[PDB]
């Protein structure tokens, strides 16, 4: 579980998403496993905007932070679940470093804010779904 609040907005795995999420729909995409809904708060978490390779992410099956480096946005293939059949998932980020079912929500953020949220893993790697491109959601 877990979020990103910026704005009037919310950000979460789209696999996760509310009855009021979908009722309150801004934008989703499967092919990213992420469904951005609007909120009458003012979130102020900052996204970043850079093409960093290192931050910090939040383990919930740890209740730890720990450092890594990760990947630059790609497609990467993805098994199946009671989400999703076999596919390719788009703005995919990996990195060695601990996840397990449960951990999806995680934030990933660098020096310059919020860069993604942790979307799967397995076998000692983590793969958070990138945000950094969605620039409209500062505006
Ligand atoms: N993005 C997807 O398609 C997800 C949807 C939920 C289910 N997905 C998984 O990967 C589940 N799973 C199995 C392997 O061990 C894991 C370790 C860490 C994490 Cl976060 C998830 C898993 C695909
Ligand atoms: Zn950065």
């Amino acid at each position: 579980s877990g979020a990103i609040y910026v704005g009037n907005y919310r950000v979460v795995n789209r696999h996760l998403a509310t009855h009021n999420d979908w009722a309150n729909l801004v934008w989703e995409d499967s092919s990213r496993d992420l469904l951005v809904s609007s909120t009458t708060a003012q979130g102020c978490d900052t996204i970043a905007r850079c093409d960093c390779q290192t931050g910090v992410y939040y383990c919930s099956s740890r209740r730890k932070h720990y450092p890594v480096s990760f990947s630059k946005p790609s497609l990467i293939f993805v098994e199946a679940s009671e989400y999703y059949p076999a596919r390719y998932q788009s703005h995919l980020m990996l990195a060695v470093g601990h996840s397990e079912p449960g951990d999806c929500g995680g934030i990933l953020r660098c020096q310059h804010g919020v860069v993604g949220i942790v979307s799967t893993g397995g076998n000692g790697l983590v793969g958070f779904a990138d945000v950094r491109d969605l620039l409209w959601l500062d505006e």
